[PDB]
This record gives structure tokens, C-alpha cells and sequence, in this order.
């Protein structure tokens, strides 16, 4: 059938929002894997673990907010398989932070493609939603990850422990 | 002409005037609805309060659009506020369908004004409409869709129960 | 690789905890799908939606607690694909509650299988953890779902709305 | 022969006595460790406080096991508490490895007592051990493993930094 409330909503935009919800769920899954990898007994870096566990929660809230938006606009959420994380062990915190930065840059590129699509179909509500809820948060998180990576390259064992102790915990 | 007018078009100004007129007429229709649902032969005060609040919201929208028109250097031109389309609105389901259609038309007018402002390169107007008008409209349309679904679900007795358990509290 | 803290922990039990984490994640995914299906404009039962959204949170906390346990015991978490929910649309709230009850009973059966496995391999900490954190919660949730199903069969349109209004909180 | 003894075995009673002795010996060793780490030529007061707290935890464990033995109708038999296995414990990494080995031995003894009580069908003893001894022991072993990983990571200067930023916090 057709929704009674659906207005100025495209099927392409709806599929793109569904794919974005899947991407956000996959990112939350990867961050859960990272956070639980970093509290292992042979890693023992609980600050990095808390960082990634908070990022997993943030991505989960993002996916749930995108689903609420999809429901508000008259679209039907179609859930897909949440692909497992790309790695089982993430090595040092620098490699893990580089992987997280690449993943958020890909998520941001997807957000920007959805914004360009919504601006093409003249969907101002979708673009305003993405701007007020997704774009600035993402650039802030990418800047924070760049700072963390710079400080990790600076302290590069002992420097890794000092970074986890004095930067991530504080 | 005005000393403060900048990046403001005459087409956009006329569109804002027509939009404040649409908002005033929608507030008028919601006032008529809320006072129809308070009659002694209707006696549904929850759905009456619903439309009485919607009339206030539409009036605030029209006044905010007028403040915007004044802030941008435009001249507000007021027109006749056409009387509501109906005197009696029947059951609450028919009235809620009429309100939903009216707000879908209002949201379509808002989107047309946003497209006009984006074509004329008026970023302030589009930002104003996005931050103040679009999301409120989609939220109200979703609420009206939920109300209509629940009204179709309960459909006399179901109407009273909907007004008591959903609209009143 | 011969972790320093692993003691009285089996590889079979570790694989079973991993499968349980995957089952809990799949259940949380299914409950998220349910709670967002019950918030559509053509369903409009936000009480049932809130119920299922709260259950998805509980399943996610269960999976995270099982992962914390796996880390505490010296096991390595292996993440798999989170299979998409079994249905896209769940029909009436009675069919959806029956599906949720079946899923809860299957999750409880998996928990009991893991408890029996841990008792077979003489793993007292695992069985104590499952008893104090998972079994009673499961039987309470199953009893609540049985009560909800009985009341839904009792009120069986108008009865569904009345059940969502007077029984389910928002 | 006691009036309250029920479902209590002589084997289980002897095992609880041996476990109380093991807990007292572990408390003695942790006391020796904590007082070794506040020496003037060690000067690591954080890792000293760590072991001073662990000694108190083992003392509470032994006293709770004695209270349990009294509650079940058994007669506590106290034995000699052997001196700690070392007088000087070297660096904090060697000392933490020794503490981890002692904790794993204590946990293995707890698991043997649990298996014994489950063999004699003593559900109260197993429930007591599960609710009071097993989870605490696995948490302490995980904490010691994390401490050892961080000590191997920072490994002089790294040892001081670990005692300052991890143990004092």
C-alpha cells in the first residue's frame, strides 16, 4: 500500500536511509568488537575500550534515530544482515584508531552521498535532519580521532600506556 | 527600498505573505474544529483541545513568519482569511482526515517556498523554514497518521474510548 | 594463545558463550525490528513499540555482559554475522507477541543447554553466572509474555487498542 | 554429633579447614608483599597498598569460611600458617606474577572444594562458594592479568609510572 503521511519522500531516498541504518549498525558492531578486544587480559587498555564502547553506543543511537526518521517520513524499514567486523584482533591502539578513522570517514562519505541525493530530489527535511544530527557530530568525531592518532604517533609500549592513562582516561 | 533588505526577492516576499495567509486560514479552521468538538451534541473535549492547540500552533507559525518578513526587509500584505471549508465536521475520524489533508497541503506549500528560496539562493529563508517549520510539520503529520490509524482501529464506543485514553491523557 | 588468566575454562564452553552472544545480538536485532514496526503510521501502537524497544535493550545488555564474562574468564570473543530478523512486518500484536515468546523460549533453551554443558565440564563459575544473571530474568520475561498473550487473546481492533492503552506503559 | 549438623560431611569439613588455612597463608603472603613494597629501597607505596588490601580480602575470606564452618555444625581445626615463600619479591612484575600464581592456586582449591561438595550433594556449600568466592576470585585474577600486561608494556621509569598512574588512581 501507500502511506497516508508519506509526502516528498522518494523510494531511492528510502533505500538510502535503510542502507545508512545498516552501515550504522555495522559500525556499532565493529566498535563493540574493538571495545571488547581492548579489555582483554593481554591488551588491558581499558581507556581505549571505553572509548570504543562509547562510540558503539553513539552509532547505535544514530541508527535508531535514522529508523525513527524513516518511520516519521512514511517509509518502511527493511533490515539486513549486520556483517561481522572486518578483524578479530586489532593489534595496537594506533592501528585500531586508524581503522576506526577510516570507518568513520566512510560513514561520513555515505552521509554526504545521502545528503547530495536528498538535495537532488529536493528533500529539504532529510538534508536538514542529516545536517542537524549527523554531519557535525561526524566531523567532530573525525577531528577527535585525528588528534588521537597524532598523539599516538607522538608517543610511539610505554607511550601507548601513557596515552591511554593521561588522555583517554582523563 | 528598505535599508536592511539584502538577498530578499519580491517573489519570495509574496510567497511568505501567501504562507502567512495559509497559516492564518489553517488556524481559523482549527479554531472552528475545536469549537465544533465542544458542542453539547458532540461532547468530545479531548479532540476539541487537540484542535484548539493546533490553532494556537498555526497562529504562532504565522506570527513567526511575519516576524521573519519584518526582519528581512519585506512588507507584510494581509489578505482576507477565508472561512473554514465546513461548518460541521462529522465524526472525529472525518475531521482528523480533513486536518491531515490540510497540514499536508500546508507542508507542500512550505516545501514549495523552500524550493523557491533554494532557487533564488536565499539560504537564510531555507534555514529558517528547516529549523522552524519542516520538522514540526512532519511530526504533526505523523501524529495525525497515528491518530487516524487508532481511530480506524477502534471503529461510537471506540470513539469515546479513543478520546478518553489517547487524546485526554 | 595460553592466556595467563584462563583457568577451568573449556574451548567448547567458550564457543558456546560466543554462540550465545550471537543469539542475544540476533534477539536484540529482532526486538528492534519489532519495536520499529509497531511505531509505523499504519500500526500506531507505541506501547507495544516501547515494550519491544525495551526488550531489545535488555538483550543487548545480556550480550554485552556475556562478552564481559568471556573476557573475564580468558576467552577470545569471535563475532559472527547478525542474521536479519525473520520477518519484516509482524502483523497484529498477538502474532508478534507469540513470535517474541517463541524467541524467548529458544533463547532460554540455549541458556539451559549452556548451563548443562558447563555443569558437565565442571565449570561452577559459568553456571553461577548464568543462574544469577540469565535464567531468572528469562523465566520472568517468559511469564510476562504469557500473561500478555493471555490478555491479548482475552480482548480479541478495539481490544488491541485497549490492551495497548491500559496494560502497556509508555 | 552436633544438634544442627545436617548434610555436612567430614571430608567437606576437612576441606573447608584446609581452605581456611590456605586463605590465611595467602593473607600472610600478601601482608609480606605489601610490607616489602613500602621499604626505603623499594618506595612503591601504591603496589604496597594493593597487596595490603589483598591481604585484608583474604583475611575476610578465611573468617567468612570459618563462620560458614560454624554455621553448618563443623568444628574448626587451626593449623600452622607457613611463612611466605619469599622474603624479598624483586620487581613488581615478579611479585605480581607470584601473586597471580597464588590466586590461581587458591581458585583451583576453591573449585576442588566446589566439585567435592557437588559430589556429596551439598548444595549450600556450593552456593556459598559461588556467591562469595568464585566470582571474586576470577575478578581478582582478571585484574592481576591486566596489571601484569600493563607492567610488561611499560617494561625503572615504566615501573614508577605504572605505580603512579594505575595503582595510585
Amino acid at each position: 500500500m501507500t502511506s497516508q503521511i508519506r509526502q516528498n519522500y522518494s523510494t531511492e531516498v528510502e533505500a538510502a536511509v535503510n542502507r545508512l541504518v545498516n552501515l550504522h549498525l555495522r559500525a556499532s558492531y565493529t566498535y563493540l568488537s574493538l571495545g571488547f578486544f581492548f579489555d582483554r587480559d593481554d591488551v588491558a587498555l581499558e581507556g581505549v575500550g571505553h572509548f570504543f564502547r562509547e562510540l558503539a553506543e553513539e552509532k547505535r543511537e544514530g541508527a535508531e534515530r535514522l529508523l525513527e526518521f524513516q518511520n516519521d517520513r512514511g517509509g518502511r524499514a527493511l533490515f539486513q544482515d549486520v556483517q561481522k567486523p572486518s578483524q578479530d584482533e586489532w593489534g595496537k591502539t594506533q592501528e585500531a584508531m586508524e581503522a576506526a578513522l577510516a570507518m568513520e570517514k566512510n560513514l561520513n562519505q555515505a552521509l554526504l552521498d545521502l545528503h547530495a541525493l536528498g538535495s537532488a530530489r529536493a528533500d529539504p527535511h532529510l538534508c536538514d535532519f542529516l545536517e542537524s544530527h549527523y554531519l557535525d557530530k561526524e566531523v567532530k568525531l573525525i577531528k577527535k580521532m585525528g588528534n588521537h592518532l597524532t598523539n599516538l604517533r607522538r608517543v610511539a609500549s610505554l607511550g601507548e600506556y601513557l596515552f591511554e592513562r593521561l588522555t583517554l582516561k582523563h
